[PDB]
């Protein structure tokens, strides 16, 4: 998705802050759009990380956020 308000912050925050914004917003979709894939989408954030996400998540609008879950598994 694009959202001015966390693509502009994201650019300059310090990196703790925005991972621990991208974790709690991936959980968040996965939370409303698909809860059973819960504990699949948390083990792949903690392998993989999650600052590559940061682009897809809040600056692009041609990404629907609901897809976050096909793109971390
Ligand atoms: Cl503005
Ligand atoms: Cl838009
Ligand atoms: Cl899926």
């Amino acid at each position: 998705g694009y959202d001015k308000d966390l693509c502009e912050w994201s650019m300059t925050a310090d990196q703790t802050e925005v991972e621990t914004q991208i974790e709690a917003d991936i959980m968040n979709i996965v939370k409303r759009d698909r809860p059973e894939m819960k504990a699949e989408v948390q083990k792949q954030l903690k392998s993989g990380g999650v600052m590559q996400y940061n682009y897809v998540l809040y600056c692009d609008k041609n990404f629907n956020n609901k897809n976050i879950i096909a793109e971390v598994v």
